[PDB]
């Protein structure tokens, strides 16, 4: 049933395919920002040691676009083994000390896509994000939660679900999710997010608190579950609670939805152990 279309980027970036490395690093200063970061997109991709060079001088420039430019060129075009360390502690450096935030978030970002590729950075980027995570930048602290998903963080990890940005919240209990990670802390901090005002942050807390088996989920499940239009990850997160109590609700929804599999299976789940 579901399916996706080509982004509305992607003709752009295949025109800016066909023009060759002169062209393209004109473009870098262009005044329209897609068309800066179409082209750098393509040096990415093709991207040979003039490209790597240039990104590199960006890096030093004046003017913060060119310094972002560069550094996003970076977090992703290939690279020689002897120029990789000193590109990452370019970025390491950037992502620590430049004076934009704009390139901060975009160094951290770039220093997550090369750990990616090559793990030997890990223990940096922790470094890293010991201390970009406390960062007065939401963008910052954003692209720092994307860096820790890369690769204890935990304790990063629960100051972001406490940070002022709904977003930051929804990036730290989302990876704090994905690495099943668990203890006191994070699961009072989820609960508190049952009453968060962000409806996806409110989601997450739900499925990390079902997962867990805590029991504090259970009055707000309830509620989720009667409504007339129910998130497909509640009635999910029902089976996963594992609590009885949500028999009886569940049985009724059977009726009132045309599709109810997903409710059957949450039902198979509970009628279980």
């Amino acid at each position: 049933y579901q399916k996706r279309k080509a982004s509305k980027e992607y003709g752009l970036y295949n025109q800016c395919k066909k023009l060759n490395d002169d062209e393209l690093f004109r473009l870098l200063d262009d005044h329209n920002s897609l068309k800066r970061i179409s082209s750098a997109r393509v040096l990415q991709l093709r991207g040979g040691q003039d490209a790597v060079r240039l990104a590199i001088e960006f890096c030093s420039d004046k003017n913060y676009i060119r310094r972002d430019i560069g550094a996003f060129i970076l977090g992703q075009i290939k690279i020689c083994k002897k120029c990789e360390d000193n590109v990452f502690n370019i970025l390491n450096n950037m992502a620590l000390n430049d004076k934009s935030a704009c390139v901060r978030a975009t160094a951290i970002e770039s220093t997550a896509q090369r750990c990616k590729k090559n793990p030997i950075y890990s223990p940096k980027i922790v470094e890293q994000s010991q201390i970009t995570a406390f960062d007065k930048s939401t963008n910052v602290r954003r692209a720092t939660a994307f860096a820790i998903s890369v690769i204890a963080t935990i304790p990063l990890l629960i100051n972001l679900l406490k940070d002022p940005n709904g977003d930051v919240r929804n990036w730290a209990a989302f990876a704090i999710n994905i690495n099943k990670y668990d203890n006191s802390d994070i699961r009072d901090c989820f609960v508190e997010m049952l009453q968060d005002k962000n409806e996806e942050v409110r989601i997450e807390a739900i499925i990390g608190l079902s997962y867990r088996k805590d029991k504090r989920v259970l009055s707000v499940l309830c509620d989720e579950l009667k409504k007339n239009t129910v998130y497909d990850d509640i009635i999910e997160a029902a089976g996963e609670l594992g609590d009885k109590t949500l028999l009886p609700v569940l049985d009724t929804m059977l009726y009132k939805f045309d599709d109810n599999e997903i409710i059957t299976s949450a039902i198979d789940k509970l009628k279980r152990s």
